Formats: structure tokens, C-alpha cells, sequence
């Protein structure tokens, strides 16, 4: 029932309609209360860690226990991260590149 | 310790430089494949269910014990967003009535 094709498509519909909202909080500055909303305090601890953790892939100086060392990431999570941004189409990982380093 | 000063201040830069990278990313229409990096599928469900969640709060016309046999979350769940909506500030509320009802 989780896996018919009709709640995929009420998935994606409701994750769109989510999207798009955030969107327009950014255009009326309400972003940040509507992500204090939307997200729980670990979700954003996470979210700001897996910047750091792209930012380090992307750069390419660190290994495993020092990556462990100054986020808290698991090897589990690190290779996770590693297997999303091998995914990234590579205008998205490029402009990473850029803003990040 | 995660319980520090320091993490503390770190936790929130971290946090509010993913809020500026995500900014940009709806700036250069490069946000869909950013959220798809940076949310596992589990959480990217999450959110749009929540965002179902904040409408049917606000709208009044959903028991919360109905609210579970339509979305699938748990009493708890729905508890736990009622507490952070009670907690929005009063202008994003308004915002979500405009553009949720
Ligand atoms: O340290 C805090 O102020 C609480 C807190 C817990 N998780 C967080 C994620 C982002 C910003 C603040 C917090
Ligand atoms: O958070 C996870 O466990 C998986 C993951 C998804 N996107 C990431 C980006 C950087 C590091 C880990 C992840
Ligand atoms: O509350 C504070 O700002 C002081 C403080 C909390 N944890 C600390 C760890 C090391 C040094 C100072 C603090
Ligand atoms: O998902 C959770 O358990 C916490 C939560 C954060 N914001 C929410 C909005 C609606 C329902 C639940 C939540």
C-alpha cells in the first residue's frame, strides 16, 4: 500500500507542494520560522553537518576518523554523502564547487 | 562535548549557512537536485506529510485521531508539529492561513 504507484504519485505531489512553499518563504523572508516549522532541531544539526561533510568530499584533504573527528560522522555516513553526491547531476555538483570552496 | 559553547555556536552557523546554500539554489533553480543531496527519500516524505499535517491543524476541521488514519502519522507525530506550530511565530501563522487554506 506504501508502494502502490497512487501513494508514489500523492508522494511526490506533497513533497512538490513543500518545495514550493519553501520557495516562497524565501520570497517573504519567512524561511527561517517555516524551517524552525518543518524540521526538527536534529534535522537541522544534520543538515548543517552534511554541508560540511559535501564541502570536505568536494575538497578532497581528509580521510575517515579526522572527518569523524571534527563532525561526528560515521564512516556509514560519510560513504552515504559520498554515494548522494556521486548521484548529483554535475551542474549542481559544479556550483557546489564553487560556493563552498 | 555536544553540550559545549562552542558546539552551540557552531550548530547554528552550520545551520544558517545550509539555509543560505539552499537560498542560492532556489536563486539558480538548482533547489530540486540540491534537496534530493542533502534529505535522505525518508525525510523529503516527511516533509511534505508535515507540511499536510500544518494545513489540516490549522484548517479545524480534522480530528487529530482522524489525522492518522489519512496520513499515516502517529498520534505522537501529530502532537509533536501541533507543538511547533503553537510555537511559529504569530506572522509565519498567518502566512501558512493565506497559503495553506
Ligand atoms: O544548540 C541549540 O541552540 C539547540 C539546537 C539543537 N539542534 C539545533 C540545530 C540547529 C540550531 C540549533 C539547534
Ligand atoms: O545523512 C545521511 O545519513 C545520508 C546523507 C544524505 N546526504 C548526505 C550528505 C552528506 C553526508 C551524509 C548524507
Ligand atoms: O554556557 C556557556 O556559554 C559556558 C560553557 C558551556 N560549555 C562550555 C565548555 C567549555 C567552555 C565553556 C563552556
Ligand atoms: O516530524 C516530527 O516528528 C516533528 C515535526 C516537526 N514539524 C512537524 C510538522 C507536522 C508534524 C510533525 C512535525
Amino acid at each position: 500500500s506504501p508502494y502502490s504507484a497512487a501513494m508514489a504519485e500523492q508522494r511526490h505531489q506533497e513533497w512538490l507542494r513543500f518545495v514550493d512553499l519553501l520557495k516562497n518563504a524565501y520570497q517573504n523572508d519567512l524561511h527561517l520560522p517555516l524551517l524552525n516549522l518543518m524540521l526538527t532541531p536534529d534535522e537541522r544539526e544534520a543538515l548543517g553537518t552534511r554541508v560540511r561533510i559535501v564541502e570536505e568530499l568536494l575538497r578532497g584533504e581528509m580521510s575517515q576518523r579526522e572527518l569523524k573527528n571534527e563532525l561526528g560522522a560515521g564512516i556509514a555516513t560519510i560513504t552515504r554523502g559520498s554515494n548522494s553526491l556521486k548521484a548529483a547531476p554535475v551542474e549542481l555538483r559544479q556550483w557546489l564547487e564553487e560556493v563552498l570552496l
